[PDB]
């Protein structure tokens, strides 16, 4: 079973932690990869009720299992704060426009 179901995609905590660990390293180092400059600040326009505190940063989590290193970011993202705490997994899949919804 999936710990997080992003529409069609299936993720386990292991996928979540591994992807977060890559986004936080880049964040701490002040570097970014890809056209959308990842990772970047997640303003939370949606107004999700995260249990960890801001600021939040979003980073692509991939269905392939590979860690994001450029190219298409897909539709899924892991949101984590300054302390390297996971806020949750979200996705563009099932949401209008460029909005997000949390993963099942
Ligand atoms: N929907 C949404 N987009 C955000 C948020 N914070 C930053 N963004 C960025 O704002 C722009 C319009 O949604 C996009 O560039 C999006 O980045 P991503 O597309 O990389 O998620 C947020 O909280 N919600
Ligand atoms: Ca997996």
């Amino acid at each position: 079973a999936c710990d997080y179901t992003c529409g069609s995609n299936c993720y386990s905590s292991s996928d979540v932690s591994t992807a977060q660990a890559a986004g936080y390293k880049l964040h701490e180092d002040g570097e970014t990869v890809g056209s959308n400059s990842y990772p970047h600040k997640y303003n939370n326009y949606e107004g999700f009720d995260f249990s960890v505190s801001s600021p939040y940063y979003e980073w692509p989590i991939l269905s392939s299992g590979d860690v994001y290193s450029g190219g298409s970011p897909g539709a899924d993202r892991v949101v984590f704060n300054e302390n390297n705490q996971l806020a949750g997994s979200i996705t563009h899949t099932g949401a209008s426009g460029n909005n997000f919804v949390e993963c099942t």
